[PDB]
């Protein structure tokens, strides 16, 4: 599923996720446009072997697993294809789990180069929330 930019936010809060661990609902919506375009069915292949998955490109390193990558964890407790799903609530609760990990967003490197320290409200601006 492609969602769209509102109808996200809207997902992200009903989830739990606007102000999760101090983010706002901006940062959320940043992060997910940088990394899957607001596609839930995004995949990318990391030079390790590893592959993000989902709408924030969850990586299977440390919190999903695929079955595909050597020496990984499943921090998550999900398979990598929960990931996927039209419905956000797997890849929200894993978020949740990164999120609060150490390095807060910083864990997601798009959301640090293209979103932290920007106009992260623009990303919700004109959404009935
Ligand atoms: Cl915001
Ligand atoms: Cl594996
Ligand atoms: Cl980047």
């Amino acid at each position: 599923k492609v969602f769209g930019r509102c109808e996200l936010a809207a997902a992200m809060k009903r989830h739990g996720l606007d102000n999760y661990r101090g983010y706002s609902l901006g940062n959320w919506v940043c992060a997910a446009k940088f990394e899957s375009n607001f596609n839930t069915q995004a995949t990318n292949r990391n030079t390790d072997g590893s592959t993000d998955y989902g709408i924030l490109q969850i990586n299977s390193r440390w919190w999903c697993n695929d079955g595909r990558t050597p020496g990984s964890r499943n921090l998550c407790n999900i398979p990598c294809s929960a990931l996927l799903s039209s419905d956000i609530t797997a890849s929200v609760n894993c978020a949740k789990k990164i999120v609060s990990d150490g390095n807060g967003m910083n864990a997601w490197v798009a959301w640090r180069n293209r979103c932290k320290g920007t106009d992260v409200q623009a990303w919700i601006r004109g959404c009935r929330l």
